């Protein structure tokens, strides 16, 4: 559930590959569903930042914009029919995912900076 190490990240491009995308929906949504007080999904507005660390598994250190989508928690999330409203606020979340060497993915930490 976790790769601890100093350093060793690498940067990799957000247009190299859709799974970085993916992965941010998968955690963005996750993480809000979890939320207090919360009415509805929050959604990926852009992957700012993408890096990773690999020794048997690997961590996707995501720097995303996220806002509140339009999707009620009591609905099904879907990437692409849950988008943020241009005016919601957006804040800065940065996430890593933690996926192991046989390729099952957990979220190790999901973090947002005020708007």
């Amino acid at each position: 559930m976790e790769l601890a190490l100093r350093g060793g990240y690498r940067e990799r491009s957000n247009q190299d590959d859709p799974e970085y995308l993916e992965m941010a929906h998968y955690a963005t949504s996750t993480w809000s569903a979890q939320q207090p007080g919360k009415t509805h999904f929050d959604t990926v507005v852009e992957v700012m930042k993408v890096e990773t660390q690999t020794v048997a598994g690997t961590n996707y250190r995501l720097t995303l914009k996220v806002a509140e989508s339009t999707c009620e928690l009591t609905s099904t999330y879907n990437k692409d029919t849950c988008q943020a409203n241009a005016n919601a606020a957006q804040r800065t979340c940065t996430t890593v995912i933690y996926r192991n060497m046989q390729g099952e993915k957990s979220i190790n930490s999901f973090e947002c900076a005020a708007a």
